[PDB]
């Protein structure tokens, strides 16, 4: 009785924890610029993950060693009770790294910690990243940096999200934050709790593709679109329907 | 206006072409093995996108120059009266190369042909790429290669899909063809008409994730799982409806 229809089941006591790691300034010696708005983008998805019943905790500005600390932390803690896992990168990054405020950080270290091997209590629930990082170039001004990070996947049941895909590149606005995010939390509170997740980081796509990029303040700024990309490696459809308390 | 249900149109005249290069043998200087059960894949494909209403266009062992021509060709005739474009490559790969019989081809120069900026006639419709393509490791036995292939994305309205992702293993039996394509074309047959695409590829992922590896033939060849995954950089959701063609040219 294969089922077609087949949902991933978001029945679990909680919902589940939202880890948010948010990056806004660099030790000096990396020649890495201040994401000035990347706390709109922290806050903005702090309430649209919460109102989706998400135990959110944010950190700003960890260093490599704290970061490892508090993602492996969160590894070993039991989800048994946890429908699902988030999380979320504000930074920059390079290929197969995001940068903590010292130094870069392999991904595939952070996901591997969350393979259901390392992680039994997650094993056939989903676990979604979600990265807003790429190349630091050098009263609300858009800033623009070019894709860097690659859109790799990583294993059964995981969710990869990126602000953007190779070629293209990625905006954020100083107060108002990055496009990704100000997209992606607009549909979170919109359609969250009613559309399958994939449909709406589809939405997503569409919404930020469509910003225009031609008429710029910035002569040099123009034609740079910004297209986001997801690579799906689950296996159910994926709600976020209301939880019953 | 915004309509959080919106699809892409799929009413156009034709449903479109549906392009599979097909590599069974290799150069014998790649040192390159034979990828017995490949035909399985390619008729199997051909017949369940010829029911989705695709021109398929199948090309066994082409070299790199032929194969690049081929490709060309396509992305230059118009697709304005089509619903969307499907390319598959069935092969071996490296990284961001797939291997034509003679040597290895970059991805991103194939999938940079039907980028809206040099393909008009497919801006803002779909462009599928499926990727059955691994490390070439050295009746029906099943055949099992490392994934090598980067999963990367295209542009804008390209769907990219593989049969396995970083770390896990892709499988092949030699007279029913690879895992990824026999259940991908097995949910076609079934879903293909009724279901959005990237809901199918989910039912894909979890009907190859399933398959058991752990009673095996060969020794070596246990606990080595495949899952396949997709990069969506589409816009809207996909459906492969059956078109109205009750007394019309569909040619
Ligand atoms: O997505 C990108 C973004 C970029 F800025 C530059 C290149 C890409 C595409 N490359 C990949 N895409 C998916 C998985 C892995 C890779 C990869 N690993 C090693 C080299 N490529």
């Amino acid at each position: 009785m294969f089922d077609p229809a087949e949902k991933y089941k978001m029945d679990h006591r909680r919902r589940g924890i939202a880890l948010i790691f948010n990056h806004e300034r660099f030790f000096w010696h990396l020649t890495l610029p201040e994401r000035r708005g990347t706390c709109a983008d922290r806050d903005n998805l702090t309430r649209r993950f919460s109102d989706l019943g998400f135990e959110v905790k944010c950190f700003n500005d960890l260093k490599a060693e704290e970061l490892l600390l508090k993602i492996h932390e969160v590894s070993t803690v039991s989800h048994a009770d946890a429908d699902c896992f988030v999380c979320v990168f504000l930074s920059h990054g390079e290929g197969n790294h995001i940068y903590a405020y010292d130094a870069k950080i392999e991904i595939q270290t952070l996901t591997g910690l969350f393979k259901g091997d390392k992680c039994h209590s997650l094993v056939g629930k989903p676990k979604i990243f979600i990265i807003q990082a790429a190349r630091g170039n050098q009263t609300n001004i858009t800033e623009v940096d070019a894709a860097s990070v690659y859109t790799l996947p990583a294993g059964a049941d995981f969710l990869m999200c990126y602000s953007v895909a190779e070629g293209y590149y990625s905006h954020r606005e100083t107060v108002n934050g990055s496009w990704y995010i100000q997209d992606l939390c607009e549909m979170l509170g919109k359609y969250g709790s009613s559309l399958e997740f994939t449909e709406l980081l589809t939405l997503v796509n569409r919404k930020v593709s469509q910003r225009r990029v031609d008429f710029c303040k910035d002569p040099s700024a123009i034609g740079k679109k910004q297209v986001p990309c997801f690579a799906s490696m689950l296996t159910k459809k994926l709600h976020f329907f209301p939880k019953s308390n």
